[PDB]
């Protein structure tokens, strides 16, 4: 097999690999729940961008959830595990695959 392995300093593709298995390789959206009312895109959009790229971010403070769209699916898997039960402005957030609900 060709030498193709990605071992980044942050986030692990292993524990994240299981995430993708819970969704199609086509879809590429990161769902973050448990967001405070004082959480705007100005502080969130960039909090996710650092991951890769954001073509469209949907923040819903009225419900406490946001959906970030990336270029590839693997891009969402990274932030997915990284945001998994991660601290944010004192409050922790959630992670998952953008779903109706």
């Amino acid at each position: 097999g060709s030498q193709t392995i990605g071992l980044p300093p942050q986030v692990n593709p292993q524990a994240v690999d299981h995430i993708i298995r819970s969704a199609p390789p086509r879809v590429t959206t990161a769902y973050i729940g448990n967001i405070p009312h004082f959480a705007t895109e100005a502080d969130l959009i960039p909090l996710f961008q650092n991951f890769g790229f954001i073509l469209d971010f949907k923040h819903y403070p009225e419900k406490g959830c946001c959906f970030i769209k990336y270029d590839t699916h693997e891009q969402a898997a990274v932030c997915i595990v990284a945001l998994a039960n991660f601290p944010f402005q004192g409050r922790n957030l959630r992670t998952g695959w953008g779903k109706e609900r």
